[PDB]
DNA sequence: TTTTTTTGCT
């Protein structure tokens, strides 16, 4: 009936303060709104062909399942580092240690974006930001993970210039697990390769911010 | 909220 956390309302050219969360995008938002004419094609062609094979209500249910399987997977690791997918990654967890961060936020003070990275930990003695994920079809080459490398280096560059973090990171790791328990493909990205993908991430970033001008 | 997940052949 009464407030428990009291604070008063008063205290004894027009302003237009922008809202930071509006003008500072998220990594996933930068990439999803700067997809290539090829990505849009195969994605639209994949939805039309899947809705035809499962209907509108079914394809909406499909989206729900594969979304939850992932989210539950990510949470499971968040607990472990503190199911069929878990058996698939067991041969990778043996090589991971030195966990410095999990489901933690990164903000780029200068390039002005933000994100939530899955994990920061040592893989075979190499500190990288790690990007877990489930997948139905197999992904044997880093090319099969599409924009995921960009998402990873966006997170790295953000952390390396986020004063909430006392350390830097130079490598990236994409782990693709499978429901049938097949071992997980580890797609590692050494410092040099992350510099390659980083340059391409700046392009997507700059394409996005130009898109937001109009 | 962010993120979860989704991508061909001739
Ligand atoms: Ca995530
Ligand atoms: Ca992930």
């Amino acid at each position: 009936r009464v407030p428990q956390n009291w604070f008063p309302i008063f205290n004894p050219v027009p302003l237009k303060i922008p809202l930071q969360r509006n003008v500072i995008p998220s990594v996933t938002r930068v990439l999803q709104q700067t997809m290539t004419k090829q990505q849009v094609f195969l994605l639209e062609r994949w939805k039309q062909r899947m809705i035809l094979e499962l209907g509108e209500d079914g394809f909406k249910e499909y989206t729900s399942n594969v979304f939850l399987q992932g989210k539950r997977f990510h949470e499971a690791l968040e607990s472990i580092l503190s199911s069929g997918y878990i058996e698939s990654v067991q041969h990778i967890l043996k090589d991971v240690s030195g966990v410095r961060a999990l489901e933690s936020a990164v903000q780029h003070e200068t390039l002005n974006y933000i994100g939530l990275l899955d994990c920061v930990a040592e893989y075979q003695g190499k500190l990288c930001v790690i990007d877990w994920k489930t997948s139905e079809k197999p992904k044997p080459f880093i090319q099969s993970t599409f924009d995921n490398p960009l998402q990873v280096v966006a997170y790295m560059g953000a952390m390396n210039h986020d004063t909430n973090y006392s350390f830097q990171v130079q490598c990236g790791l994409i782990v693709v697990a499978y429901k049938d328990g097949s071992p997980a493909h580890p797609h590692f990205m050494d410092a040099e390769l992350c510099s390659q993908y980083w340059t391409k991430w700046l392009l997507r970033l700059e394409e996005y911010t130009e898109k937001k001008k109009n």
